[PDB]
Formats: C-alpha cells, structure tokens, sequence
C-alpha cells in the first residue's frame, strides 16, 4: 500500500501533534492517574514485589534464585534512554513496553522482566502505571538486596502508543559509526539530539567504542552520553559500578542462536521475543548480550566487592563464549558463583566500560575515593539511583506517595513554597492597570510572557513561567529573549510590583512570576481592545519566584529555544528546515496543530517577533488582536517568491502591479503551502472567523501561561 | 529519521483507527455542520458562484471566458474516486483538497479550480464546508450553461486530515499495467477493491488502455471501472458524453514543460503545482493532460452536439501537440471556436475513449438512443450526476437544504417514513421480557442483532440495522449470517412483534428492524444479568422495515462481509493477514483500537462466533458477560502453538501439563502479540475492570447498534 509518506517523504508530518488523542485511550476522559494511585496502597505492592523477587518462573528462571538483577537493569533501561537535549525518552511514560523500545537490541530479554509483573499489574490494575511499576520494581529489588533506596514518587500517567521521537538515521540495527546515517562526525562529535552511541542502544558499547576494547577511549563515550543524560563525572561512576554490584550478563552461547525481537516475532509468541535455540534457551543458558560477566561474590546483596574487584585485580583481555570481548582476573581463584550450579565457580570477570572507571583519570579518582569510603558510595548511588529515575518528571508537585523524598535537589529546577496570601481578581485588574500605565507595549508584554512561558516542554516537564527564572542567569541572556529590551521591562516590572507588594497589609505579595505572566495578559487585553473587542484573559495566580542559586545554569543550557516559530526565530543555519523545528516545538509545547496555527498568527500581529522582524507580520494594525495574518496570508492577489540573497526569505508582492505588500520567512509561508496547515488557515482566515480567532487564541495563550502549574492539577 | 514502520514494515497499522481526533479539528467539540449549512444563504451562494463563472483572473484565465467546464471537471473528480467494494472514495469528505489526491496527475490543474473558490468559501465560512462547496459549484456550472439539474443536498461535513486508503501498490505515477505492482491480473482482473486502471487516474486512460488507442478495448476498462463505482452502462454513457458536452482539454506542449505537482512543490507555490515553462504556462498555453480536444461548437453552452458530432463524422488518429493519441474528424470544417482567439476554429476531435460510446456494441445502442431523443439524455446525466454526486452521502435523513430531490431512487437504499407512535420505555421493558421467556438464547440474539447492525460502514454510510435488510435477500443467505439459524430466529421474533403490535390500540406499532435491535439488546441484558449484573443497554425506537422491492439486490453484494473478526469468521484464504482485515472492518464500523478490543472480547464470550466456533471463545461461562477473554488471554500459564493442519489456528496449552484448554485464530491472538492491542487488553483483564468492561462493551454496542441513526444525528 503506497502511503503519502511514500510519495513525499520530505513533507512536513503533523501527525506528531495529534499523539495521545482521547481516541487511542481506552480510559475515561475523566480519568485521573493521580487520584487513583493516591488512593492505592503503595505497602501492598511493595510486598509482592518482595515476593516476586524469588518466585522463579520456569520459562525464565530466577539467577541465582533471584531476579533482582534483572528489575534493576529494566528499571536503569527504562530511565535510561533520556536526552537532555530535548527532554525525550526516560521512564516517565513507561514507554518500554512499546515500538520501538521494547524491541531495541540493548532491551533483550526485558520483555521477559516485564511479563513477569503483569500478575502484580493485574492485580492492582488502573491504580498503578506500568510506568511507575516498572521503577518501583527496580526499587524494590535494590532493597530487597539490602541497598536502602533514597525514595520514590509515583506519578508517571501510562501512555497507550509509541512516542514519536527522532532515535537517530541508520537503518541497520547497532551499526558501528561512519556508516551512510552515521550519528558521529569529526573529532567522535555525536549529533543532537543523540545520546548513545549507537541505535538500539541504552548508552555506550560494553565492548568499546565500536567494538574496540579500550577502556579509556570508552571512557570518553561514557562520559559524553552519560553528560547528554543529565550526570556528572560523580554520578555517572556511582551509577555504573551500583548497578554492577548486582546480577549478571548473558552469553552462554553464539548469538546466532537468538531469534526475533518482539515487534518482529510471531503472532504465538505473545508479545515476547529473543528466542533462543542454545540448549534450553534460558537460565544457565542464557543470551543476551553476548557477554559473559558476573561482577561481584555475592551477586544478589549489596557489598563493596565491585572496587576490591576493579582495583584488587589486574586484567586482561579475553572473548565469551560468544565470541565478545571482556575481561577476566589475572591469576585469580575462581571466587564467583554460578547462577544455576553450586557445585561451580567463576574468576572475576569485567567489562570493557568497567575497567573505565579505573583507567580513566578523573573516573579512577572517583572510584577510589568510593573504594575508600563505601558509605560515599552509597549514598552517591542511592541519589543519582534516584535522580536517574526521576529526572523527566517533572516539578516536585506532580510528585505522588508516601515515600517522596523531603530534601529539595538542585536538579529538580526547584520552586520555593508559597507562604503568604495570593492577589485576587481586583488585585489583578489593578496591577493590569498600572502595567498598562506604565508604558509597556503590547509586544514588550505579550513578548516578555511568551519568553518566560514557552521554555516548558512536556517531554521531561522542565521550564515554563514558574520560577521567574527569565530574569536569571542564563534565560536572561538568551539572544531569543533580546536581553536588552528584556532588561528594560523586568525593571519596569519589579518597581509595580515592589510598590504594590509595601502598600500590602498582611503579608499579601505578588510574585514577579505571576506579574510577568499578568502583565503578559494585559498587553493580551490591550491588543483585544486595539482591535475593538472587550477581552478578559484567564490569570492563575500562585507562581513563586526561584532564585539563582536554586537554578544550575549549566542544567538550564538545553533548555534555550535556538529555533522558536512563534517569534520567528532562529539563533543560526541548520539542516533541518525551518517549518520542522516549528512543529518539533510546538510538540514540546503540548500543542495540536490547530492551537499552533492560531497561536503564531496571533504572535505575529501582536509584535512577539524577535528583533521587531516583519517578516509574517500580515497587518497594518500591529498590536491589535485580529486574524489579519490569515486573511492576508491567503489572498491569492499576492505573489510569493524567494528572495535572491536569502532563498528562506519570501516577498510577497501584488500581483497586478509587483509593488512589495510583505516579507515572510517558511515558518510563515508553511501555513499557506502545506495542505494540512491551509486547511487551518482557512477556518481562521474565513470572514465568520473574527470571533473565534480571539477567543481560540486566548485559550492557547491561558494554556501555554499555565503548562509547568501543576500545584493546580 | 528511522521510523517503526521502516523497521517493522509489516507490523498492524492502528493509527488508522484514530484519524480524526478532536485533536485535529479546528471546530469546537459542538460545532453542528448540519446547524451552520441549513441557515445558509444557498441561493445567495449560488448567484455568487454564477457570477464566478465568467470572472477569469489573469493566473488561470477562462478557456471561452467560462470556468463551467473546469468546475464539471473539478465535481466529477472529487466524486469519481468512489469505489463500490469498501466504500471509500468520493466527494463526502473533501478530501481532494489533501494528499494524494490534491496531487494525482489526473487532477491537474484541479488546484486552480479550488484556489478559485477561495473567496467564496471565505465569505460564507463555517456555513459551507469545502466537500459541499465542490459539488455545489458543478452543479451552478451545469445550470449556468443551460442544463437543469436533478437537485442537491448539503451535508457533507470537511475532514481535517487524509483518509487512510489503499490507491494501490505502485511506486510510480501511472505506472502501465504488469509491473512488479501490478494491479491487474489474469484476463484484465482489476484487484480489489480498486476501481482506476493506473495509479493516480480516476477512472481510465483518455488515450485508451496502457495507452493503446483501440476504442473497442477502451469501452471494456471503462465499463469494469464505472461499475466499480456503481454505475451501469446507460449512467456511463450518460456520464461521459454529459460532461463531454462542456469545455476542452489541455495539451498544448509538450509534458516535459509541466513541473511539480502540488505536494511536491516550493513552498513560495502557496499550495498550487503543475507551473508550466510553456510560453505563458497558462490559458491559450495551458498543459494539464497532454489532450488537445475541444469537443463541441459551443463548449459552454448545454447542447446534444457531442453525440452530433460523434456520430455524424468518421474520425482518424492523430496526436496533441504533446504528442499524445487522439482523434479529429478531417472532413469536416473548422467550427469549434478557440479558447481565446476569436479568429481561430478547429476541426471536431475525441478522446479514444469517447469513441467507445459509439464502437463497443452496447454503448452504441444507448449512445444512439440519447442521439435521437436529447430530452432523455438530458434526464439520464441529470440523474446519473445526482448519483455520482451523492452516492457517499448516506441516508436520505443527512440530505440538507432547499434543493433535495423529492423523487425516492432505489441506489439510496430507502427507507420508508414512520407514520405511527413508537413504543416507549415500559414497552420496551415488555418485549425484551418477552423475547427473553420465548426460549431463544443469548446467543442466538446478539449474533442476529451483530448481523443486522455490522453491515454499516462508515466510508460511504451504507448498511446498518435500519430497513430490517437481514430479513430480504441477499442478505438473508449470507454465509456469515447462518441463513438457518437467522431463519429460526426471524420467525420467533415476527410471532412476537404480531403479537404486540395486534394488541395494541391508537396506531403504535413496532417494527421488525427496531425489534430485532431490541431483542440484541436483551440479550447483552441477559448476558450480563448471567454474569451476577444488572444493567440496561440503551435502545432508541423509530427504524422502519423495507421491502424487497425497495432492495436492489446487486448493489446489496457489496455489503456482504467476506471477512469479520467480531464474528471470527472468514469466507475464504486471503493475500491479507486476518488481523489487518479486523483492523480494515474496525474503521468500517468507526471503532477505535480501545472499542474494537471490547467488542471483540465481549462478542466472544457471548456467543457471536459464526458456526459456534470455540476459536476465542476463552471462557467457561459461554453468554454470560465478563471479561474472561482478557483474563484468558492474557494468561502466562498457557502457552500457544500454531496447529500441523493449519498454521493460522493455534492450540493454547498449559505451559507445565500440556493440556489443552483454548483454540484460537490470528485475530484472537492478536490481541496477546500487537504491543499497543496488548496494552488495551491488560487495561480490561485486570482484577478492577469487570464494571468498565461491561460499562464500555454495552457502549460500544449500542454505539453499533445506532450507526445508521442519522433521523436522531
Ligand atoms: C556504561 C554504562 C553501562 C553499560 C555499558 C552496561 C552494560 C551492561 C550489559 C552489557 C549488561 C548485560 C546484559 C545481559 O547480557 O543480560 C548489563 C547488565 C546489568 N547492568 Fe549494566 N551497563 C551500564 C550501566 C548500568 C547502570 C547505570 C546500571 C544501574 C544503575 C546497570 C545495572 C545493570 C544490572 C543490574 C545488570 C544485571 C542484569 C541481570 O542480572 O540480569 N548498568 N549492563
Ligand atoms: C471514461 C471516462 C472519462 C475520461 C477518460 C475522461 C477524460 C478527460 C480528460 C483527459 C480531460 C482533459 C483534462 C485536461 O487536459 O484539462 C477531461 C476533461 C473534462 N472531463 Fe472528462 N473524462 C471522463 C469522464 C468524465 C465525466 C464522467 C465527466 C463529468 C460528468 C467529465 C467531465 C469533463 C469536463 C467538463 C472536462 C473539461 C475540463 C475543462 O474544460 O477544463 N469527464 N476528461
Ligand atoms: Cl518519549
Ligand atoms: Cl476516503
Ligand atoms: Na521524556
Ligand atoms: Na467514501
């Protein structure tokens, strides 16, 4: 069946904006996740899971006698495919038990973990995610193997069909760099939005960069996907050697034995994948990896044993019996125990990306200061365990349960409490008044609130107005934010608000992130009125203002929009078109394809241009709330040609009399050439449209104010 | 960017399913097309459209100073890709204004028609939606030029998005018969369920088949595909020559000057395509087909010169100035005016294909006939373009406005007005009582209700409960129906429907179409009451019953289903895994994943399979409604076997004894292998879904049991 996407496999796909419909989720429309697991009883769960821990199943036996091994590699994958760069992939969603994730390479045999919690998902059904299970299930194996966790928070609402995220361009599964689609380029530089090293897998090769076994250039791989995961040098050390204090790897045999991954097994097979033909298929005999590793002499307890190991023996290089390198103790006794047979044991084994954390300089000073100091250690792994767990989910409010740690991290992009009375409607009217007063423009507020606002993204729930964390370092300085004019007017701002905060009696305050977000409304209303309807902007107070020290400056880098459509903007040249990234932010931003359409004709005629462009600016009333840039946009008088210094730049000139009526860059002319987006552009651009354009753009404006508040969920 | 579909390209599709979200829709969640049209001005429209007509604008200007032609052409390509076999296709939906077909090479130069149109549909906004608009504009054409017309009705509602439709397998434009995709097979057969000759035409080719100018094998492709469309040989002369009569085609260079179609082109194109370099690229020099034909001496004026021509000339071959077969009558002289050069007439020319209404024998006798007797030619386009216009519409109860035809025509499947009280809902109460106590079973009444109901289909609204259909044939000797058990049935429930309504006084009766509805309906209640609940399925009176003779049975064939999962069943072995016709009868029936899921587990308990198959039929309580086909299938304790004798039927086993307990198909199965139908499964195996299980499955049916219900829409 020839698809659109065949003919034209470079047209703009909208499809993304229109995930997640009521339509795929067999819940109510008035489900909520939130009340649900509030209610369920977190200390139930917790004790079949203990229980699960031991209870092996003869289609995949137990190492060991004990799964927990297992649970804490699928709850690390889980977490582990995050990016900072967009925020995309992580736990948050449960997306593991979905395309293409529950099929990647690096994911074999968690297929196998999964199912063996579908008796506790069944049980407990709506009342907890598979999202948040998945995590409480890693969490639950490192207790029960003695390691004391340094919390939990559920929350993760499940999802119901894949994500759609860019996961790299090969078309080969793990294909080693340099390739046609390769991911690297110059001196080992991985492109962004990537964050491992090769597709389908988690991080790094186990075996070296490309399969070459040096550890210290795995050293470098480790540090760069680890770094574009959100950890640090310490983190990234305390990370890998706690997870490899527990279990084992699997490669028993050839890996030609294994079979088809879920998305590609029969239909008998029910959702699972990786059969394999070496002896039983299973257990002892096990494949996965490839490699053939078991760390520590006590593979199902906490110990100190992984840096006795590391730094205890000296090593060298030998294969699986799959045929993958590894390592192995240079005249060791055979102190490790077999998993399935006690009658055997083992030499000392280690990874290519093990032996890093002893041969890589600054990674060797780290682990031998947790070597020394095993309660450092400890208490290292336990947070990263739980940043690494809990870094997409978002602000400290959306967090659910008993167990949620008390102490506020730095990484949480922290709000402090609000502690006094809020504004209330005639408070607002009279702060709108006076910032209207002051002399503020329209594109000055409407400008201000849109910077500080539209730095959310829902893929890891980061940013947004919250905070006021526009007039710290770095949002401040963010060319897309003109940090001059941004300048003049939070100066502007703070005087209304110190002058209204002394003439409260009481402790009644306003934030100055509420009031950038008010003003922001009333330049909204000034606009409206400009263009002679009377609109009254939704406002919620309650934001808080953050301060610099509970902002990471490095941490908020990633956060700053070098392509943002709605103001016209982009910070240099990239191959990816224009009109793409448009539609990538407004994903991030939680818009359809409707409210992006009205929401950027609306910013283009209220002046949120950066740098006062007119490009897209289709009016000859700036400032005034209309659905001028549609109706313009679409009137076939007017003829579109690419300039000859700029061919992303457009003149649009009468076509009668080639006089030059507007200038306008893709972002603009999209929503006139795309067949999709026109179709959009018509409804607005219709002459019954006046009315609804506003009140269509007042809501979107409300959405995006409001989409980092949840302490109003 | 690598996609799941590139790594698993024959993975389910099920995104199918939710096309059309209020996601994507720019129209608020209330918005009523049918409220916005019927206080439309149409005949305001209308003089608008009229004066359209002789409007040129210089970027297309008018061949003769008259879009009539163009606008035919436009209204008969948005309704001819129609196909009788699924439904899908036609002008109900707009969707010429997206991809594909915005940008089939047959529908050249079809984007100037819309862009035309442009104003129009601005000034009348939400009040006319696109897909009417289209066709309204033919019809103002049509009446324009001096042709009366049948009548129209308003009511197709715009879609936001592409319809997901199988076109064909090619990979190239036009691709001629025989290739790696090709679409015929054997003597000439077109597959199924296409109903075009080459990937991107609409019907056939104008130079005759794969391009050989023999009107004699013309006729036979032009026969095969009209009635794939469902149009006989007197509509398809009607059709041909009627829009024949009006306008002229394009050729006027050479191809190679025509650039790229809409999808494909520069963004500065603002939605258009096909820019020609020949001389002006437009009017006098316009290229669309590559044709140079002008049929008639006076192309925008009604006439019965084109079957005068056809038959008072002999005619040879020739070519374009394209280079393309045609035909001209060169004993003739020069009276066919110009398109725009008052000094110039041309010689009478053809199409090979409009010959064949005078060289295949049986087009010739009809041809003749409407030579002889215009005033009958007349009547026939008149209403053969109703059809072709209206035949996706549906029921006579969605037709809107002032220009509906009274006349009642056997193709609209009629259903006769209701002209009496309807029961309420103690009587309601009473006739299930009593269909309960006569002895037929759950199943015996969901499987008769699932029958008449199922036959619906969303892609051309034809079909459902509505007219008591089943009772008549074909429908009645449908294999899928079990002709004897429905006969059984039938008979029970007419003695039942005599009874009550002979006892009744003051006119109200009950007909066989709502009763056996009803009866379904009892049956869920029974089933549900058998299960340990009480609940009440919706019913809603007022279906009438048709007559054989209001029932023509030919175009009844089409309906029959030939595969239904509901029901497990399958007619014969096809190319297409039984999975994907679920999913492809899913969209039919308008179900999205989460309600195909409920359906099907609830249909199986309750006893819908054809036969009394036990294929998925996971339960130990047969009519009663639970959620044990979940709770089953879901099962980790059984494992699953394709069987020796036939590998689409699989044995589920006890994983530790190797009993067996289930047999089950690929469309039972299914639901335990696709991860995102896995996922739906889980939701309503779980130990908390027996309330939203039956909750959701007696919505759904109901949902079914209404989908022809468009006298309560
Ligand atoms: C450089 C980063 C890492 C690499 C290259 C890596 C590599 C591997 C590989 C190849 C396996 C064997 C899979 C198999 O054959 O069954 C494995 C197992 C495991 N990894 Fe790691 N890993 C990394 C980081 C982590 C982290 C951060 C954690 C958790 C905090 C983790 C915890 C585990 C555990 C517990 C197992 C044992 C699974 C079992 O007993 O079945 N690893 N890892
Ligand atoms: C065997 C079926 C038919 C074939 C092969 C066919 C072929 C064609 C072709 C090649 C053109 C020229 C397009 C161009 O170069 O501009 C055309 C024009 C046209 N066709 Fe047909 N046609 C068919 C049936 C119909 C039907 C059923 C109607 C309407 C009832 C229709 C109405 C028209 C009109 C009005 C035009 C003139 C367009 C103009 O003036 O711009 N045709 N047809
Ligand atoms: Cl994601
Ligand atoms: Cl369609
Ligand atoms: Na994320
Ligand atoms: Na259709």
């Amino acid at each position: 069946g020839t698809s659109n996407r065949d003919w034209w496999p470079n047209q703009l796909d909208l499809s993304i904006l229109h995930r997640h419909s009521s339509l795929s989720d067999p819940m109510g429309k008035d489900f909520n996740y939130a009340q649900a697991f509030e209610k369920l009883d977190l200390a139930a769960v917790k004790r079949d899971l203990h229980a699960l821990m031991t209870t092996s199943q003869d289609w995949w036996p137990a190492d060991f006698g004990h799964y927990g091994g297992l649970f804490i590699r699928m709850a690390w994958h889980s977490a582990g495919t995050y990016r900072t760069a967009d925020g995309r992939g992580g736990a948050g969603e449960g997306q593991q038990r979905f395309a293409p994730l529950n099929s990647w390479p690096n994911n074999a045999n968690l297929d196998k973990a999964r199912r063996l919690l579908w008796p506790i998902k069944q049980k407990y059904g709506r009342a907890i995610s598979w999202a948040d299970l998945l995590i409480l299930t890693g969490n639950v194996a490192l207790e029960s193997m003695g390691f004391k966790t340094f919390g939990f928070a559920g929350g993760r609402a499940d999802t119901w069909e894949p994500e759609d995220v860019y996961w790299g361009s090969e078309k080969i599964w793990l294909e080693l760099s340099g390739g046609p689609n390769s991911r690297y380029s110059g001196d080992r530089q991985l492109e962004n939005p990537l964050a491992a090293v090769q597709m389908g897998l988690i991080y790094v090769n186990p075996e070296g960069p490309d399969g070459n076994p040096d550890p210290v250039a795995a050293a470098r791989d480790i540090r760069d996907t680890f770094a574009r995961m959100a950890m640090n040098d310490e983190e990234t050390v305390a990370l890998i050697a706690g997870g490899h204090t527990f279990g084992k790897t699997h490669g028993a045999g050839p890996a030609s034995n294994v079979g088809a991954e879920p998305e590609a097994a029969g239909i008998e097979a029910q959702g699972l994948g990786w059969k394999s033909a070496y002896r039983t298929g299973k257990g002892a005999d096990a494949i996965t990896s490839g490699l053939e590793v078991t760390w520590t002499t006590t593979p199902t307890q906490w110990s100190h044993n992984f840096f006795e190991n590391l730094f205890g023996y000296e090593w060298e290089l030998t294969k699986s019996p799959a045929g993958a390198h590894q390592w192995v103790a240079k005249g060791a006794d055979a102190v490790i125990p077999d998993a399935f047979d006690p009658s055997k044991k083992h030499r000392p084994t280690m990874l290519t990306t093990d032996l890093s954390l002893r041969f890589d300089p600054a990674y060797e000073k780290i682990s031998r200061r947790f070597h020394e100091n095993p309660e450092q250690f400890a208490d290292a792994f336990a947070r990263a365990w739980f940043k690494l767990t809990h870094r997409d989910m978002g602000p400290r409010a959306r967090y659910l349960g008993p167990e949620v740690p008390a102490e506020v991290l730095l990484w949480q992009d922290p709000i402090p409490a609000v502690d006094h009375p809020l504004i209330d409607a005639a408070d607002a009217a009279e702060l709108k008044a006076k910032v209207l007063a002051s002399g503020l423009t329209v594109s000055q507020l409407v400008s201000t609130a849109w910077a500080a606002a539209s730095t959310f993204r829902g893929s890891d729930k980061r940013g947004g107005a919250n905070g006021a964390r526009i007039r710290l370092a770095p949002q401040k300085d963010w060319e897309a934010n003109q940090p001059e004019q941004l300048a003049a007017v939070l100066e502007t701002l703070e005087a209304i608000r110190t002058a209204f905060n002394g003439a409260q009696r009481g402790g009644k305050q306003v934030s100055l992130a509420d009031l950038i977000v008010l003003a922001g409304c009333a330049g909204v209303e000034q606009a409206a009125k400009n263009a002679g309807h009377a609109v009254t902007v939704p406002f919620a107070p309650g934001r808080a203002d953050a301060s610099q020290e509970q902002t990471d400056v490095e941490s908020m880098a990633v956060l700053e929009p070098v392509a943002d459509g709605f103001r016209n903007y982009l910070k240099g040249k990239y191959r990816v078109p224009a009109e793409v990234l448009l539609v990538d932010k407004a994903q991030l931003l939680t818009l359809s394809a409707p409210e992006m359409t009205v929401l950027l004709g609306g910013l283009r005629v209220l002046g949120a241009n950066v740098g006062q462009s007119r490009h897209g600016v289709f009016t000859a009333r700036e400032q005034a709330l209309t659905n001028d840039f549609f109706v313009n946009l679409l009137d076939m008088g007017t003829e579109w040609k690419p300039t000859a210094a700029d061919a992303d730049v457009f003149e649009g000139r009468d076509r009668a009399t080639g006089e030059l009526k507007w200038t306008g860059t893709r972002v603009d002319l999209v929503f006139g050439s795309h067949s999709q987006l026109r179709a959009l552009a018509e409804v607005y651009g219709s002459a019954d449209a006046q009315e609804k354009f506003v009140r269509d753009f007042v809501a979107v404006w409300n959405k995006v104010m409001n989409l980092d508040r949840f302490d109003l969920a």
